[PDB]
C-alpha cells in the first residue's frame, strides 16, 4: 500500500495526467460547457479527483493524524468544495480556478525538486531585512507621489462653458484629444502649476477649433484606462512597481513633467538608484552570503592547414545578402565543392593510416565523419541540409584546447541548472493555466493574449523577461479588475526570486640646465592638481557646445578662443614633460607608459584641428571627423586622479578570466547571425498604409499608392543580423523582432500574422543561450575577485526609569505606525470629513512627540541628551512639525501672507517621521552599513560612471544633435523629452538608455534616412549609430556590475 515505491509511481502518473487535461483547456470553447470534448475532459477530471481522494484515504488510514502532506489535503479540500458545489450557479466559474494548484503535487513526488524547494523556503526567513527596506522605499515614494501628483493626470484641455453655450454649437468634442483617441491623451498643465505642456501648445487644424481648447481642468479618466495615476496609495504602488522594473518608466515620468513640473526627474532618478539598483541587488547579496554559509597527418603544419581551411569556409557563409548576383551564388557553391572535397580527402588519409576501428576510437573523428557524409549527401542529392553546413564550425574545438576547456566548464554548470529549470517550467505552467482562467479570451485579439496554452506560455515567458509586461498589465487591469495587478506582481516577484537562487547556486559551486628645472616641475606635488583644474575647465567648454549657438554670437567667440588657449596649455604641458623625461630614448621616457601615449595623441589631434581650421578649402568632410575626436579630451582626467587610474586598471584586469566566455558568445552571435540571414533575408519588407489588410504583394502595394518599406531591424545580411541579434540579447524590443520572424512569408510578399509559429524556437533559443553565457560571465568576475581577495533627584528619577525602559520605544513605535496608516488614507477628492479627522490626528501626534522630547530632556539632561544623534533627529522632527502646524493654522485663518507652495513642502516633509522607525530596525541598519563600508570602492566607480556619461553625452550632441521629429518624419524613440539638442538633454537621454527603457527606439531614429530637402545631413550616421549605443550599453552595465561585486565581496568578508 504505502510502504512500496510503485504506489508513488502510480500517483506520479496521474499527477502528470492532470497536467495534460489542464493544458487542453480552451477559454472561450470550454467555459460554455457545450462541446462533447469538454464533457469527456470533465469526466477525466472527475476520475482523477476520485483517485486523489482515494490516495488520501489510504495514506490517512496508514499513518493517521509535514508541509507536503498538508498541501495534499488543502488541494483536495478545495477540490472537494468546488466538486461538491456544482449545482449553484453563483460564482461557479470563479471557483474552478482552484484546479491550477494541482501540478504543485509533482513537487513532493520528485525527490530532487523536493530538496530544492526546501532550500528556497528555508532561505526566505532571512530576507526580512531586505523586505523591510522594500516597504520603506514603496511607502516613502508612495506618499511623496500622492501628495504631489494626485489627480493631475486627469487634466485635459476643455472648451469654455460660455463659448459652447453662447455660440449655440455642441458638435465639437468636449476636450482636445488626438486623432488616435484616448490612448494618447494630451495632459495639460493647470494654471496653478508649471508643467511643460500647456493648452497653448495644441497643434492647429490640419475651421480652427483646436485653438478654442483653452481651459485645463480635471477630466474623468487617467491614462491607460485608469491604470496609471497617483490618486491613492494603491495606484501609486503600481506606478512605483512598474518604474522599479525599468519597463515603461519614462512614460510615467513624462506624464508628470507635462502636468506638474520639469524637475520631477529628480524623483525618478532617486527611485531608480535607490529602489531599482540598490534594493534589488541587495536581494542578490543577502542570498549569496546565506547560501555560502549553508607521420604527415600528425604534423603540426597539416593541422594548421585544416584549421584555416575550416575558418575560411565558415566565414564565406557570411558573405550572403539579399540581392546576390547569380555569379556570387555560384561561387559559393563552387567553393562548397572544394572545401567538401578537402574534408573528404582528409577522412580517406586518416582511415588508411588507422583503419575503421582505429578511426572510430576517437570521438572527434566520428563527429568529423558524420559531417562529411551529410555534406556529400547534399551534393549528390542536388534547403534542409544547407542549414546543417553551420555545424562545420564545431570542428575548431579539437584545435582549441583553451576554448575546449571552457566548454566543459559551462557544461558542468548545466547539471545544477537543470534542477532549477525543472522548477521554473512547472512555475511557468501554473501561471500560464492561471492566466487562461483569469484573462482567457478577454483581451479582445491582441497577440499578447491568454487564449490558448501556446500563447499563454509565450506571454508568461515574456513577462519574466520584462518586455512590454506593462502592456499586458493594462489589458489585465482593464478587462477583469484593477486587483489583477497581483497576478503580475506575484509572477515577477516569484520568478526573479527563483532566478537569483540559480545565480547563487553557480557562485557557491564556483567558490567551492633647463632640463633640470623641468624635472623639478613635473615632480612637484601640485603639478597634477594644477593641470586637473585646466582639464575641468575644458569640460565646461565642451558641455557648453550645442548646435543652436549662432556663428556670430559672443558665446561662439568665447568658445573659439578658449579652444586656442587650452590647446596651447596642453602642448606646453606635454613639451615640458617630454624635455624632462625624453621622448622614447630613456627608460623613464615619455612614451614608456600608455597613459602618456594617450595624452600625446590628444595633443596631436588638437594640432591637426588648428591646421585644418587654418585652411577656404574643401576640407568639410575631414573637419567633422576631428570634431568627434575632440569629445575624448576628458579622458585625460583618469591619469591625473590616482583613484580613477586604479579602478580603470581593475576593470581591464577583470576581463581576463572571462575572455574565453566572450569568445564563445561572439562565435555564437555569428553562427546565429548567419542562420538568421538564411531564414529571414528579404522577408522583412511590408506595405505601409491606412488600409493594408487587402494588400498581399509588393505589386499591389504600388497599385494602391502606398509605400513598400523595410524594418529597421532585419536580417538582409550578416551586418544587419548582428544588429538585430544584439537588440534581442538586450531583451528590449525583442518581441517586435520575433513578430517579424513569425510573420515572414517571402520576398515581395506581405507578412501574415503568426504565419510560421515554429520560429519561436529560433528567438527563444537565442535568448536563453545568450542569457546563460552572460550569467557565467558575472560568475566569472565574482569568482576572480573572491580568489584574489582571499589571497590578500527623587521626582526626576521616576521619569528617568520610564525613558530608560523599553516601554517608551514601543509606545513611540505604535504612534508612528498609526501615523503611517493615516498618511496612506489621503487620496484625490477625499471628503471634507476625512480632512478634519486627519488634521485632528496630526495634533495628537505632534503633542505626543513634544512630550517625548520633554521627558528625555528631564531624564538625560540638556547636553547629554543632545549628544545622541537619534535625540538630535527627534528634536528636528518636533521642530519641523511645529512649523508645519503653524503655517497650516495661520494660512487657514483670514490672513494669507504665505504661498501655497511653502505649505505643500511642509506637508510633504512630514514623511520624515518614518526615520524614527529606522532606530528600531537594528537588522536593517546593519544591512545598510554594509553599503556604507563599500563607498571607497563604489565611490571611485561612480566617478568612472559619471565620466563615461560625460564623454558619450558630448559625443551624442555632436552626432544626433540636429535630428528632427515631425508628422512628415515621425520618430519612435525621440520626443520633446528625449533629445540630444544640448548637453543637459543628452545627459537625461543616456540615463534612459542606461536603464534600457526603449533604447532600441532611439537607435531607430538615428538609422532613418535624411530628407532630400533638408541640409546638415550626415551620410554615414547609420553606420556610426550602432557602435555608439552598443559600446555605451556594454560599458555602462559592466561598470555597474563591478559596483555590485564590490558590495558583494565586502558583505562576505564582513562575516
Ligand atoms: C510594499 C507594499 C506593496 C508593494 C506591492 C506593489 C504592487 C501593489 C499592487 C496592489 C494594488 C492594487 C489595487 C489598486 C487600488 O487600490 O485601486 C484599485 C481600486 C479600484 O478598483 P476598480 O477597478 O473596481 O475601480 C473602479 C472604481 N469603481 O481602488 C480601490 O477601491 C482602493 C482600495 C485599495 C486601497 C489601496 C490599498 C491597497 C493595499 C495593497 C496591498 C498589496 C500588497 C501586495 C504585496
Ligand atoms: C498567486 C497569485 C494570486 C493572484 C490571484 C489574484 C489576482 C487576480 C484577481 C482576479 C479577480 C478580478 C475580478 C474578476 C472579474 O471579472 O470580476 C467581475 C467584476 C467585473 O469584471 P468583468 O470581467 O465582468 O468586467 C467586464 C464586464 N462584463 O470584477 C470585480 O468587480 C471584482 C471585484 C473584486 C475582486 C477582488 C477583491 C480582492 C480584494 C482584497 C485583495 C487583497
Ligand atoms: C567593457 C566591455 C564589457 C564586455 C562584457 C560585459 C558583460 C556584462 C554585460 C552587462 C549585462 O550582462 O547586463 C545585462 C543587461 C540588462 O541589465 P538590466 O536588465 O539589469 O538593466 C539594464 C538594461 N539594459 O543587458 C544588456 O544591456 C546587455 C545585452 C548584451 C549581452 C551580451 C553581450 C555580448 C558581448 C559580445
Ligand atoms: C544551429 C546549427 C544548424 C542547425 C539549425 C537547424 C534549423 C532547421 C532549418 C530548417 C528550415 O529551413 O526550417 C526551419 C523551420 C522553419 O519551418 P519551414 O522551413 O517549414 O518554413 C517554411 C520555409 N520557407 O524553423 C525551425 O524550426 C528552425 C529554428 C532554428 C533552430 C534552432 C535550434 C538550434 C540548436
Ligand atoms: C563640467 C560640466 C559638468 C558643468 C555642468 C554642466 C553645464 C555646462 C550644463 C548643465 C546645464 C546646461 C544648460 C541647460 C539649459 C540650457 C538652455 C539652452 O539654451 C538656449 O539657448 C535656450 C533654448 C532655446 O534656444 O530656445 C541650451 C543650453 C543651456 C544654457 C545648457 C548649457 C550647458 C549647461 C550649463
Ligand atoms: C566576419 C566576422 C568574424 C566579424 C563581423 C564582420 C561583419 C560586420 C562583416 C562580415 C561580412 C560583411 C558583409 C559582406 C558583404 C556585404 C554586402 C553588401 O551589399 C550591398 O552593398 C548591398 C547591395 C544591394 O543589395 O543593393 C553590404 C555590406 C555587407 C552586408 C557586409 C557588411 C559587414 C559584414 C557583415
Ligand atoms: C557582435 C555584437 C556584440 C554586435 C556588435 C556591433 C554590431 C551591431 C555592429 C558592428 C559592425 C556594424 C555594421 C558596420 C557597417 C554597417 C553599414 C551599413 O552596412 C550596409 O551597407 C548594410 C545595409 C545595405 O545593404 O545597404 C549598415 C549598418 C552596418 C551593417 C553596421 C550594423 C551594426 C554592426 C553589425
Ligand atoms: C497602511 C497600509 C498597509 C495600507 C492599508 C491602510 C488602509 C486603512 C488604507 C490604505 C489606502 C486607503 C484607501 C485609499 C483610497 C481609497 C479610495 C477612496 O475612493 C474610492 O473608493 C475610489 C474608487 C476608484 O476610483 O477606484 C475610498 C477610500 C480608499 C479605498 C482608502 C481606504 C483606506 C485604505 C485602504
Ligand atoms: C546620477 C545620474 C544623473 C543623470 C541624469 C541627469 C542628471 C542631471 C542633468 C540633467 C537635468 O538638467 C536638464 C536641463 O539642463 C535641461 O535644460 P532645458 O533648457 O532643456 O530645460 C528643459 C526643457 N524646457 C523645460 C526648457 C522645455
Ligand atoms: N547611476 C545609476 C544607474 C542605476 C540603475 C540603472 C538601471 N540598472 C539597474 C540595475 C542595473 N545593472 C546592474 O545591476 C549590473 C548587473 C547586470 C547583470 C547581473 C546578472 C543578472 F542578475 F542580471 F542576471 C547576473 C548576470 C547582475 C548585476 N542597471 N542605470 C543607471
Ligand atoms: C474665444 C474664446 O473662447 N476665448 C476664451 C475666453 O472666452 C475665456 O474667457 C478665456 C478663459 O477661459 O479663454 C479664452
Ligand atoms: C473588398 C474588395 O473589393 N476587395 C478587393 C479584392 O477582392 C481584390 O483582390 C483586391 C486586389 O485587386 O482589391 C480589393
Ligand atoms: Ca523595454
Amino acid at each position: 500500500l504505502v510502504c512500496n515505491p510503485w504506489f508513488e509511481h502510480v500517483s506520479m502518473l496521474v499527477i502528470m495526467l492532470n497536467c495534460v487535461t489542464l493544458g487542453m483547456f480552451r477559454p472561450c470553447e470550454d467555459v460554455e460547457c457545450g462541446s462533447e470534448r469538454c464533457n469527456i475532459l470533465e469526466a477525466f477530471d472527475a476520475f482523477i479527483f476520485a483517485f486523489f481522494a482515494v490516495e488520501m484515504v489510504i495514506k490517512m488510514v496508514a499513518l493517521g493524524l509535514d508541509t507536503w502532506n498538508r498541501l495534499d489535503f488543502f488541494i483536495v479540500v478545495a477540490g472537494m468544495m468546488e466538486y461538491s458545489l456544482d449545482g449553484h450557479n453563483v460564482s461557479l466559474s470563479a471557483i474552478r480556478t482552484v484546479r491550477v494548484l494541482r501540478p504543485l503535487r509533482a513537487i513532493n513526488r520528485v525527490p530532487s525538486m523536493r530538496i530544492l524547494v526546501t532550500l528556497l523556503l528555508d532561505t526566505l526567513p532571512m530576507l526580512g531585512n531586505v523586505l523591510l527596506l522594500c516597504f520603506f522605499v514603496f511607502f516613502i515614494f508612495g506618499i511623496v507621489g500622492v501628495q504631489l501628483w494626485a489627480g493631475l493626470l486627469r487634466n485635459r484641455c476643455f472648451l469654455d462653458s460660455a463659448f459652447v453655450r453662447n455660440n449655440n454649437l455642441t458638435f465639437l468634442r468636449p476636450y482636445y484629444q488626438t486623432e488616435e483617441g484616448e490612448e494618447n491623451p494630451f495632459i495639460c498643465s493647470s494654471r496653478r502649476d508649471n508643467g511643460m505642456q500647456k493648452c497653448s501648445h495644441i497643434p492647429g487644424r490640419r475651421i480652427n477649433w483646436n485653438q478654442y481648447y483653452n481651459v485645463c481642468r480635471s477630466g474623468d479618466s487617467n491614462p491607460h484606462n485608469g491604470a496609471i495615476n497617483f490618486d491613492n496609495i494603491g495606484y501609486a504602488w503600481i506606478a512605483i512597481f512598474q518604474v522599479i522594473t525599468l519597463e515603461g518608466w519614462v512614460d510615467i515620468m513624462y506624464y508628470v513633467m507635462d502636468a506638474h513640473s520639469f524637475y520631477n526627474f529628480i524623483y525618478f532618478i532617486l527611485l531608480i538608484i535607490v529602489g531599482s539598483f540598490f534594493m534589488i541587488n541587495l536581494c542578490l547579496v543577502v542570498i549569496a552570503t546565506q547560501f555560502s554559509e549553508t607521420r604527415i597527418v600528425d604534423s603540426k603544419y597539416f593541422s594548421r592547414g585544416i584549421m584555416m581551411a575550416i575558418l575560411v569556409n565558415t566565414l564565406s557563409m557570411g558573405v550572403e545578402y539579399h540581392e546576390q548576383p547569380e555569379e556570387l551564388t555560384n561561387a559559393l557553391e563552387i567553393s562548397n565543392i572544394v572545401f567538401t572535397s578537402m574534408f573528404a580527402l582528409e577522412m580517406l588519409l586518416k582511415l588508411l593510416a588507422c583503419g575503421p576501428l582505429g578511426y572510430i576510437r576517437n570521438p572527434y573523428n566520428i563527429f568529423d565523419g558524420i559531417i562529411v557524409v551529410i555534406s556529400v549527401w547534399e551534393i549528390v542529392g542536388q534547403s534542409v541540409l544547407r542549414t546543417f553546413r553551420l555545424l562545420r564550425v564545431l570542428k575548431l574545438v579539437r584545435f582549441l584546447p583553451a576554448l575546449r576547456r571552457q566548454l566543459v566548464v559551462l557544461v558542468k554548470t548545466m547539471d545544477n541548472v537543470a534542477t532549477f529549470c525543472t522548477l521554473l517550467m512547472l512555475f511557468i505552467f501554473i501561471f500560464s493555466i492561471l492566466g487562461m482562467h483569469l484573462f482567457g479570451c478577454k483581451f479582445s485579439p491582441d497577440r499578447k493574449n491568454f487564449d490558448s496554452l501556446l500563447w499563454a506560455i509565450v506571454t508568461v515567458f515574456q513577462i519574466l523577461t520584462q518586455e512590454d509586461w506593462n502592456v499586458v498589465l493594462y489589458n489585465g487591469m482593464a478587462s477583469t479588475s484593477s486587483w489583477a495587478a497581483l497576478y503580475f506582481v506575484a509572477l515577477m516577484t516569484f520568478g526573479n526570486y527563483v532566478l537569483f537562487n540559480l545565480l547563487v547556486a553557480i557562485l557557491v559551486e564556483g567558490f567551492q640646465r633647463f632640463r633640470v628645472s623641468c624635472q623639478k616641475v613635473i615632480t612637484h606635488k601640485m603639478f597634477d592638481h594644477v593641470v586637473l583644474v585646466f582639464i575641468f575647465l575644458n569640460c565646461v567648454t565642451i558641455a557648453l557646445e550645442r548646435p543652436d549657438i549662432d556663428p556670430g554670437s559672443t558665446e561662439r567667440v568665447f568658445l573659439s578662443v578658449s579652444n586656442y588657449i587650452f590647446t596651447a596649455i596642453f602642448v606646453a604641458e606635454m613639451m615640458v614633460k617630454v624635455v624632462a623625461l625624453g621622448l622614447l630614448s630613456g627608460e623613464h621616457a615619455y612614451l614608456q607608459s600608455s597613459w602618456n601615449l594617450l595624452d600625446g595623441l590628444l595633443v596631436l589631434v588638437s594640432l591637426v584641428d588648428i591646421v585644418v581650421a587654418m585652411a577656404g578649402a574643401k576640407i568639410l568632410g575631414v573637419l567633422r571627423v576631428l570634431r568627434l575626436l575632440r569629445t575624448l579630451r576628458p579622458l585625460r582626467v583618469i591619469s591625473r586622479a590616482p583613484g580613477l587610474k586604479l579602478v580603470v586598471e581593475t576593470l581591464i584586469s577583470s576581463l581576463r578570466p572571462i575572455g574565453n566566455i566572450v569568445l564563445i558568445c561572439c562565435a555564437f552571435f555569428i553562427i546565429f547571425g548567419i542562420l538568421g540571414v538564411q531564414l529571414f533575408k528579404g522577408k522583412f519588407y511590408y506595405c505601409e498604409g491606412p488600409d493594408t489588410r487587402n494588400i498581399s504583394t509588393k505589386a499591389q502595394c504600388r497599385a494602391a499608392h502606398y509605400r513598400w518599406v523595410r524594418r529597421k531591424y532585419n536580417f538582409d545580411n550578416l551586418g544587419q543580423a548582428l544588429m538585430s541579434l544584439f537588440v534581442l540579447s538586450s531583451k528590449d524590443g525583442w518581441v517586435n523582432i520575433m513578430y517579424d520572424g513569425l510573420d515572414a512569408v517571402g520576398v515581395d510578399q506581405q507578412p501574415v500574422q503568426n504565419h510560421n509559429p515554429w520560429m519561436l524556437l529560433y528567438f527563444i533559443s537565442f535568448l536563453l543561450i545568450v542569457s546563460f553565457f552572460v550569467l557565467n560571465m558575472f560568475v566569472g568576475v565574482v569568482v576572480e575577485n573572491f580568489h584574489k581577495c582571499r589571497q590578500h533627584s527623587p521626582t526626576r528619577r521616576s521619569i528617568h526609569s520610564l525613558c530608560t525602559s523599553h516601554y517608551l520605544d514601543l509606545f513611540i513605535t505604535f504612534i508612528i505606525c498609526v501615523n503611517v496608516i493615516t498618511m496612506s488614507m489621503e487620496h484625490y477628492n477625499q471628503p471634507k470629513s476625512l480632512d478634519e479627522a486627519l488634521k485632528y490626528c496630526n495634533y495628537v501626534f505632534t503633542i505626543v512627540f513634544v512630550f517625548e522630547a520633554a521627558l528625555k530632556l528631564v531624564a538625560f539632561g540638556f547636553r547629554r541628551f543632545f549628544k545622541d544623534r537619534w535625540n538630535q533627529l527627534d528634536l528636528a522632527i518636533v521642530l519641523l512639525s511645529l512649523m508645519g502646524i503653524t503655517l497650516e493654522e495661520i494660512e487657514m485663518s483670514a490672513a494669507l501672507p504665505i504661498n501655497p507652495t511653502i505649505i505643500r513642502i511642509m506637508r510633504v516633509l512630514r514623511i520624515a517621521r518614518v526615520l524614527k522607525l529606522l532606530k528600531m530596525a537594528t537588522g536593517m541598519r546593519a544591512l545598510l552599513d554594509t553599503v556604507v563600508q563599500a563607498l571607497p570602492q563604489v565611490g571611485n566607480l561612480g566617478l568612472l560612471f559619471m565620466l563615461l556619461f560625460f564623454i558619450y553625452a558630448a559625443l551624442g550632441v555632436e552626432l544626433f544633435g540636429r535630428l528632427e521629429c515631425s508628422e512628415d518624419n515621425p520618430c519612435e524613440g525621440l520626443s520633446r523629452h528625449a533629445t540630444f539638442s544640448n548637453f543637459g538633454m543628452a545627459f537625461l537621454t543616456l540615463f534612459r538608455v542606461s536603464t534600457g527603457d526603449n533604447w532600441n527606439g532611439i537607435m531607430k531614429d538615428t538609422l532613418r534616412e535624411c530628407s532630400r530637402e533638408d541640409k546638415h545631413c550626415l551620410s554615414y550616421l547609420p553606420a556610426l549609430s550602432p557602435v555608439y549605443f552598443v559600446t555605451f550599453v556594454l560599458v555602462a552595465q559592466f561598470v555597474l556590475v563591478n559596483v555590485v561585486v564590490a558590495v558583494l565581496m565586502k558583505h562576505l568578508e564582513e562575516s
